């Protein structure tokens, strides 16, 4: 398959006022991603795009829209975990079919299962789509027993654990690891990550490249300022409201993001909107 | 509306060993819990029920099949709750175009949402099915919040802070709390709680009415004496596997209660059965 | 052995505005727990009494104080637990010398001890000493968390005899009583004292005694006699009070309340902060109005 | 003044089989450090040194011993933290009267103290001694967790000079040195050495440099010159090492392997279990041989 390192955004999807999917907002988002944030794919259907408040109608819709809008022209990884198991392996049958480059899936959650439940589960999803698979965030022996799965390619590294990390990389060297925290990008990227998967990349793609690739080549005291600059935004937004918040900046740059969806507050206060436009001029203009 | 104050049961689905609901199981489980264990009522597609890995379609047809064999026999009480508000307003109509007798639903969970963002979930709920609504378990001031809903009824109540039970219950005498924990009934009937909602009484329906009813008398020695070997027993069906655990003590009692629903282990081990049979003879023979 | 059930303050100590003992305020407090609170004996060198920001000598002298003014009149528990298990000796020689019914230790905290090594302390603290043992369980403050079979262990050296229970935890407390019935239980949340004593506790150690012991005494032997209602009702105006001095600041609401009693309660000790503030004066006043009047 | 900045070993202590501190022992794991591990400084009373089990008197024989055996020849911190403040006044006097070059001090733990309690805590400690301070922060020991705001307090006393820090977060660690660039940062978990070091941290404090200086300073020199691949090799062999140290027991595996280069690290202080049993000897003597030959 098409190489899966770098720097993927979380993709957020523009909701109606009334919670249904805003199709060419969601294509401007794209669009956005692609040709602006020159990122090198898009994670569909994560956390960040609100995914686990819909429908397995509406999360289908999504994957279509993204890998109509999106093509060949960047990698497309599906996420499709659940806690229902057989709408995971609808949503992987799906995803497959449509051509995504594999899928990923994060735990099961809600209730809480054992270890041979979750690896019983990853096993099943992979071996109903025959596609590959991102698992997310355990400790080493048990990334060891989810590897012994062929087709299990690596992991959405959430923890916020840097010795983990390490022991990671260093025991299963041949398996990918992405950063999951936009935030903590330049210490990840120092013990060897091979991308990153973030939410923030959808308005601040070009620093998350600088530091990416300043870390690697060992120019440090400039990714630290850069990371510095990051995550003076990334401080901003989180105090402001997340998602909400990075609507708002990509209104600020012509694009139809919408609302967020309900149980999540859907509507912006003028503070919201405030602020968003006050982190746009500090920090993306 | 019917008294919703005693003893109820949530209500444990028999899934069939590909997982889908076996139907003929179900109304077993049903026919057990009110002719049997002697329930005021059942609580239906609440965690107990394996509600949480399953599709909006299999939650439809588990509350059909409830209501049909309990009919207007005890009271029912139907769990709507989800990530996906949407999904909680389609299941509380259907619900509620069925007869349940009120609804309740569990916080909205796998994003971190505000208290404000969970009181227009209850209040949205609510306002689009027009039945009246239990909570989860927040404190005191949030409570009061809910509370100026006149449809919010009252809170199944989890957390184990009977600091917090005791001020509930003086703050808002006039709403209603059932106890969640079933190992801790003593001590939450002493606080005067309303009744309980519990998945041990499926099989264990007798000596929790016994300790509800001995414990509201201040006949707490006896009630304490009985609250041991039930907390005896419930220590066994933890270590053993919950879920699995009470559906095998069913089928000693005749009861179709099948396999659990996949991510869960579905299949119980020899071991496990075994260790069924054992708490069978020395808890409920 | 003298009786150790029922009603015990953990009793709070009296400081001077430079952080040292105030000697006579200890003994009015000490006589206001015993004369007006009507308390079965007072836990001393507890959390309560600012126990681990002191040095040896100073809960020496507390230890000395407390004795000394209570004579025989009631019983005593002395705390001589920390992290240091040679000092938890020291003390534990010097109360049991100083004639203390029994010794009782926090669970060794800072470090992340093992069962084994918890299961050690006690022991050596018992047989150092020769007295009898209460383990004082506050997972909240410690962050150890002992389950039933670590109590069992526990429980192996007989001299080990029950247990000051804080964990918010009323299936473990169940457990407890189910597997080991003859060994003790106090509960240690006041606020809780109902539930505790529905489900058979010996009695209850607490804060909140040294000012509300006559409540206190009320809900546990209402409860125990089956009464809830009635139970309930002192609960309810018991948990207000508390509700209240819990979001004035425990350690020195309790201390103003005693100062609106004519017993000079003193200062907090450092690094708690030492003295109340104008506002936390007013409310004292406030809460004793309603409650203590 | 004197550069704290560099590799920093929290200094272990020897103690006899009765607990009392062997000093021959101590002497020779000083020497180990400044002559073999080649450290820049040492960190002594910190939670290696298993300080927090020790007596006032214990805690000053060991500032004593160890200023004595190193003189001027490196740099040396003294940390004085306790649930006493007056404790921590008396130790950070001594330490100044002996000539530490700066102190430092877990936050006061056990009790939940509010954050203007923690500043007037070190502001205390400061004024009464008139030394520079380092903050000790270890969330996963003490519970308590400062946010970027509340380092801003505390660097407002000029004194203060940078924080121990150990918290295993590293979005934290980058907002401090966004915030207060010239303050210093010590990392304090020494199997994550090389992402601290990417964020620019000045220097590190560990218990495993009392065997493993020569790696860790390879590790910190090689990421500040951007050599990421060589300093990630050697980061995880020192991982490895780590790895096992941790599973057979930190402190008596550390002492173990000191034995097995000549030095008489002794037994660990009880309450932590004091010898190693055969199975943790005979695992020392693998790892030695694997990482330390
Ligand atoms: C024992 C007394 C105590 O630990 O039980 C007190 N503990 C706490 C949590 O502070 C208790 O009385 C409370 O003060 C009270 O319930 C209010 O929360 C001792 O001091 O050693
Ligand atoms: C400071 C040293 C330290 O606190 O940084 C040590 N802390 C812990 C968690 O024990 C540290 O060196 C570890 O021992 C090491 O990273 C292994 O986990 C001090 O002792 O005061
Ligand atoms: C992956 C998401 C992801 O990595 C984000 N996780 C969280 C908790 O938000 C991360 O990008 C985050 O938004 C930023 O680091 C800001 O904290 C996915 O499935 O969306
Ligand atoms: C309500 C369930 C409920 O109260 C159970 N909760 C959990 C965590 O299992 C409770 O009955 C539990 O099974 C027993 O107390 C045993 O611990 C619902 O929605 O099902
Ligand atoms: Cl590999
Ligand atoms: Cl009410």
């Amino acid at each position: 398959m098409r190489d899966l390192k770098g720097i993927f955004s979380a993709l957020l999807v523009s909701f109606n006022e009334d919670g249904t999917i805003n199709e060419k907002g969601l294509r401007q988002i794209i669009r956005h991603n692609i040709d602006k944030m020159k990122v090198d794919g898009l994670y569909v259907g994560g956390s960040t795009g609100e995914n686990f408040m819909l429908s397995t109608e509406e999360k289908k819709e999504i994957f279509r829209i993204a890998k109509d809008e999106a093509k060949d022209q960047i990698a497309l990884i599906a996420q499709v975990g659940s806690v229902n198991l057989k709408e995971a392996v609808e949503l992987g049958k799906y995803a497959t079919e449509l051509g995504y480059d594999c899928l990923s899936a994060v735990t099961p959650f809600y209730y809480k299962f054992s270890f041979p439940e979750i690896k019983h589960y990853y096993d099943t999803i992979i071996a109903e789509t025959g596609s590959n698979m991102i698992v997310y965030s355990m400790g080493i022996e048990q990334f060891g027993e989810l590897y012994k799965n062929p087709k299990v390619l690596g992991v959405k590294f959430t923890a916020g654990d840097f010795y983990l990390l390490e022991r990671l990389k260093k025991a299963y060297p041949n398996h990918l690891i992405w950063a999951g925290f936009d935030e903590m990008m330049l210490p990840a990227a120092s013990l060897g990550v091979d991308g990153a998967i973030g939410s923030t990349f959808n308005v601040n793609g070009v620093r998350a490249r600088q530091i990416f690739e300043l870390t690697k080549a060992g120019k440090l005291k400039e990714a630290l300022e850069i990371q510095h600059v990051t995550n003076d935004l990334i401080e901003g937004i989180l105090a402001n409201g997340l998602y909400l918040t990075i609507k708002e900046l990509l209104k600020l740059e012509g694009v139809d993001a919408g609302y967020c969806r309900e149980p999540m507050t859907s509507k912006a206060t003028a503070e919201q909107v405030a602020k968003a436009k006050d982190l746009k001029a500090k920090f993306l203009s």
